[PDB]
């Protein structure tokens, strides 16, 4: 098909639990699933046995691997690994034609950060050093593989669904979306940090402070399942799915994604629940696009004849995340050597025969250039 036909579906998963590329590492060859995560930029790997691992990296068995002799810890909110810095030859096998030597982080002793049943036993961030642990000194892997070879500072992810899709490394491939690309400054060089200009649900203007879309930051990260959203503009995006929903009644836990409601195999009212509209900043002085997702989307089927859903937009503290509620939608390209990222309507996005997510622009807005948080 096209030049990089080779990279289409390379990526494979179990819904909610991350998208994952193959990723060989050391010599003779050790390949390891890997979580490809845009909210963070450490390449970590499992390196002792766990009750969630079908396997791991044995540095012993690794002529090329050479220890740094210094440990890293990386906490998050629900979890955390700690393990020994080194560095070896990495290859991705569906991925670019070219080896490089790059920082491994070797997992040793964790804390809910292994996924039972997810087929991953490390993870690939790809956003920039700053954020990288235990300092911006430690080299991200995809930095790594634009200073050692010709490959072009560009990768896109076409996260598809239910899981599978696609990590083009050092271009776009055109099979992987419809209609046009519409692209978003990175705003800063640390997350792929955004601006989102204005919400709607079902076409109606959440009429919030565009402040409060980005307090105290907006990413994307492939790396979460959620659209997370600061906690005003959670509060007032629920009231309105709810009101636009009203025809049925849920829970108040539904919302909290606490319950689940289910409904018989293949009954799934999807038309009762509201499409979702994020209006990002575009490249040009006060214009604007938006992109628009569908409770194919937001609302997640988890584990018979009964299929059960979680409502996956959430409360955050750390502003608004853009995760794989939102990345299913669209082939979304991070065009690092421009300084920006691009969303198009995905070639394998779910949807149904009344209702498609779509990217559409341009529109016209004022002072985007206060939207963003400071300091
Ligand atoms: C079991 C589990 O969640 N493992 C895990 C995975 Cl799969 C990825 C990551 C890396 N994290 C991200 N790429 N993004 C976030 O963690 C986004 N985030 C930021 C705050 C936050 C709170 C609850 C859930 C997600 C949250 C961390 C962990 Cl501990």
């Amino acid at each position: 098909r096209g030049s990089f036909v080779e990279m289409v579906d390379n990526l494979r998963g179990k819904s909610g639990q991350g998208y994952y590329v193959e990723m060989t590492v050391g010599s003779p060859p050790q390949t390891l699933n890997i979580l490809v995560d845009t909210g963070s930029s450490n390449f970590a790997v499992g390196a002792a046995p766990h009750p969630f691992l079908h396997r791991y990296y044995q540095r012993q068995l690794s002529s090329t691997y050479r220890d740094l002799r210094k440990g890293v810890y990386v906490p998050y909110t629900q979890g955390a690994w700690a393990g020994e810095l080194g560095t070896d030859l990495v290859s991705i096998p569906h991925g670019p034609n070219v080896t490089v030597r790059a920082n491994i982080a070797a997992i040793t002793e964790s804390d809910k950060f292994f996924i039972n049943g997810s087929n991953w036993e490390g993870i690939l961030g790809l956003a920039y050093a700053e954020i990288a642990r235990p300092d911006d000194s430690l080299e991200p892997f995809f930095d790594s593989l634009v200073k050692q070879t010709h490959v072009p500072n560009l990768f896109s992810l076409q996260l598809c669904g239910a899981v599978g899709g696609s990590m083009i490394i050092g271009g776009i491939d055109h099979s992987l979306y419809t209609g046009s690309l519409w692209y978003t400054p990175i705003r800063r060089e640390w997350y792929y940090e955004v601006i989102i200009v204005r919400v709607e649900i079902n076409g109606q203007d959440l009429k919030m402070d565009c402040k409060e879309y980005n307090y105290d930051k907006s990413i994307v990260d492939s790396g979460t399942t959620n659209l997370r959203l600061p906690k005003k503009v959670f509060e007032a995006a629920v009231k309105s799915i709810k009101a636009a929903s009203s025809t049925e009644k849920f829970p108040d836990g539904f919302w909290l994604g606490e319950q689940l409601v289910c409904w018989q195999a293949g009954t799934t009212p999807w038309n009762i629940f509201p499409v979702i509209s994020l209006y990002l900043m575009g490249e040009v002085t006060n214009q604007s696009f938006r992109i628009t997702i569908l409770p194919q989307q937001y609302l997640r089927p988890v584990e018979s004849q009964d299929d059960c859903y979680k409502f996956a937009i959430s409360q955050s503290s750390t502003g608004t995340v853009m995760g794989a509620v939102i990345m299913e939608g669209f082939y979304v390209v991070f065009d690092r050597a421009r300084k920006r990222i691009g969303f198009a309507v995905s070639a394998c996005h779910v949807h149904d025969e009344f209702r498609t997510a779509a990217v559409e622009g341009p529109f016209v807005t004022l002072d985007m250039e206060d939207c963003g948080y400071n300091i």
